[PDB]
């Protein structure tokens, strides 16, 4: 079941079985798009004061970013995603390092600075965008921009992520 993205359509997710503390992300999806920029993924509260990990397609290339509390950390992919067929993305991150993997591509890796290792979240996932955007003019462009483009195969921390009915906004839902 692969779902469809105009840049207006966000869905919202709650972590599956309060204050959490994550030592650890695990992120496996395929896309499919002609979009040099969009935001595809962020786990977290979406506030200001918000630890984060998201993933999105910034200039032309999947990238992976997170702050965990000590400031972010970036970690770019080399495959040109555009190519307006479908692609393998696997991402995980293990305290501080994390591993981001597009394709076939020798997995890109990388630490965010000393100090915080866990993500505190109250298990909120954001698909395709974010309400909270207050990033506009905080981070890349990209992050603030819908994206445009397919998702399907979405598993989260080893759970398999049910995009139709899992969601909690009542989007419109419109398939590939
Ligand atoms: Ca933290």
């Amino acid at each position: 079941e692969a779902i469809a993205f105009d840049g207006r359509t966000y869905m919202e997710y709650h972590n599956a079985v309060a204050e959490k503390a994550l030592q650890s992300n695990h992120f496996e999806l395929s896309i499919k798009t002609e979009a040099t920029q969009g935001l595809i993924l962020w786990s977290g509260k979406g506030l200001e004061r918000s630890d984060y990990i998201a993933l999105a397609i910034v200039d032309g290339f999947v990238q992976m970013m997170y702050d965990l509390g000590s400031k972010p950390v970036v970690l770019r992919s080399t495959v040109p995603i555009n190519t307006n067929h479908w692609t393998h993305i696997k991402a995980y991150r293990v305290q501080r390092e994390g591993s981001l993997q597009v394709g076939n591509e020798a997995p890109i890796t990388g630490s965010s600075p000393l100090g915080a290792t866990q993500l505190d979240t109250d298990g909120a996932l954001w698909l395709g965008g974010m309400e909270r955007l207050s990033v506009a003019h905080k981070l890349p462009k990209a992050y603030s921009t819908g994206f445009i483009g397919c998702i399907r195969d979405v598993i989260v921390d080893r759970q398999e992520l049910h995009l139709v009915e899992d969601a909690l906004n009542n989007p419109t839902i419109l398939h590939c």
